[PDB]
């Protein structure tokens, strides 16, 4: 049921023509990944979630793309145990609203929710609350494995084939096809936050305030960061952070049904900006996120700095506004501790994703960001790249070789591949 289709990345960059499967029957997927398999490998194949990565992870020029969306059966939700057993197409959308009546939370939600289970694990997604919570690997208790052999492995974290889980974990798509998932979902009495927010002046005082601890305070944290103003103001932020509210902190109003889903402007948005105890749902906590690809002429770029090298940070903020290229809409928080995947993003410290318009230099530009964010012992995240280097991200990753033995161990005939395999050489 193969077609040939122009497949690109959220960023609507490097198109690439391949044949893509759209099937709901799990057997015809393991039948296409044996024919691939017989074939020796050629050009090979890759799972596809909603496509919402920006760049080239999600795609196969020359070869096969295996369209995961119509595996979307939600099997159980269990209150008791606190799991859900989904397979991989499922978005986190579908499981949200499903999982609510339960009392159950989406551990880890990012910037958006039409992002599959499957696409969450193998970019291993973080979110808002990852200093307290981490990223999504980290609540995966087990997965349906679908290898180049044509074998449906059961992966747990630990235990047997533990190196495999952990290689799958911000994998992306290259240790097979997860076919289906166990979630260990969070506890929550309502769908509801409790919100503090605070404006920062300066660069210095935002670092201050993800520094003096009340960080700890807070579950959920995260901040839009001014990018285009000269220093001081340069840095400064509106700052957004709280947690799940419970059933009586809730207006009366509301607690019957908990669970139910200028110059004159930036004075009001720092007065408004400051507030304390608010509660508001999913959609107001995450304002304006909620405002088939997005805005083509872009160049997502994100990247973490360590902890550590809080000076390190605040110079490529400065090479950023002084570069010439402006980026209105920047989202900025402090990660906590990093997982045991190899090729998992987030480590501990200063995170900032920003949105170039693709200008004349830019590319040239974010290949200096790139030397410098490496040379700081940080790293960009792949889910929003599509033009760095082998080399850069080889060097950026130093737990990559570690992931390419795993890789060669499971997929020796190269059965899996995909564009940004063969662009960073992890094929
Ligand atoms: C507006 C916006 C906001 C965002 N905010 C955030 C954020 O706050 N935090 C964050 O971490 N990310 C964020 N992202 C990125 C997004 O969460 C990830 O790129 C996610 O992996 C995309 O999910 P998807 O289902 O679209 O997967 P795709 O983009 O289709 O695929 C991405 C990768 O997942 C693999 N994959 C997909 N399905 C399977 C499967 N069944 N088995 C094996 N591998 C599979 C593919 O091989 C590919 O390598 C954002 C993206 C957008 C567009
Ligand atoms: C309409 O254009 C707005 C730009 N959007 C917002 C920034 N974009 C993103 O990919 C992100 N969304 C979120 C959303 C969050 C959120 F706080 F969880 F919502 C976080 C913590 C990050 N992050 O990396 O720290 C991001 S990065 C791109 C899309």
């Amino acid at each position: 049921t193969t077609t040939a289709t122009r497949l690109t990345g959220w960023g609507r960059t490097a198109p690439s023509v391949a044949n893509v499967l759209r099937t709901p029957d799990a057997e015809m997927i393991v039948k296409a990944v044996a024919r691939v398999a017989e074939s020796g490998g050629g050009r090979g194949a890759i799972a596809r979630g909603l496509g919402r990565s920006y760049g080239d992870n999600a795609q196969n020029g020359g070869g096969l793309v295996i369209d995961m969306t119509p595996l979307n059966t939600i099997h159980s939700i269990d209150a008791d145990t606190k799991l859900v057993d989904i397979d991989a197409g499922v978005n986190l959308d579908q499981l949200m609203k499903a999982a609510l009546p339960f009392g159950l939370w989406v551990p880890v939600l990012p910037g958006t929710r039409q992002v599959t289970v499957g696409g969450a694990i193998a970019c291993d997604i973080h979110g808002k609350n990852h200093h307290s919570a981490g990223s999504f690997g980290n609540h995966v208790r087990s997965m349906d494995l679908l290898t180049a052999d044509g074998e449906i492995r059961h992966l747990t974290p630990t235990g047997e084939d533990a190196e495999l889980f952990w290689a799958t974990v911000g994998g992306n798509g290259l240790t097979g096809i997860i076919m289906r998932a166990t979630i260990e979902m969070t506890p929550t009495s309502t769908a509801y936050f409790i919100a503090d927010g605070d404006v920062t002046a300066s660069l210095d005082e935002t670092i201050a305030l993800h520094s003096d601890g009340s960080e700890a305070r807070y579950t959920y944290s995260s901040a839009w960061f001014d990018a285009i103003s000269a220093p001081p103001k340069l840095g400064r932020a509106a700052v957004s952070r709280g947690r799940l509210a419970t059933v009586e902190q809730l207006p009366a109003k509301l607690r019957s049904e908990p669970l139910k889903f200028g110059p004159i402007g930036e004075l009001w948005y720092r007065k408004s900006g400051t507030y304390r105890g608010k509660v508001q749902n999913l959609t107001q906590f995450y304002h304006p996120l909620d405002m088939a690809y997005g805005p083509a002429g872009f160049l997502q770029y994100q990247f973490v700095i360590p902890t550590e090298a809080v000076d390190e940070f605040k110079k490529i903020i400065g090479v950023i506004q002084a570069s010439g290229h402006y980026s209105f809409l920047n989202v900025f928080k402090l990660f906590g501790p990093r997982n045991q995947a190899p090729l998992s993003f987030p480590i501990p410290g200063w995170n900032i994703c920003v949105d170039f318009p693709i200008k004349d230099g830019l590319g040239k530009f974010v290949s200096e960001l790139d030397r410098r964010v490496l040379e700081f012992g940080g790293r960009l995240y792949t889910a929003k790249d599509s033009r760095t280097t082998a080399e850069t991200f080889h060097a950026m990753y130093p737990r990559v070789d570690e992931w390419i033995s795993v890789r060669r161990k499971v997929d020796p005939l190269r059965v899996f591949a995909s564009d940004m395999a063969r662009r960073l050489e992890l094929l």
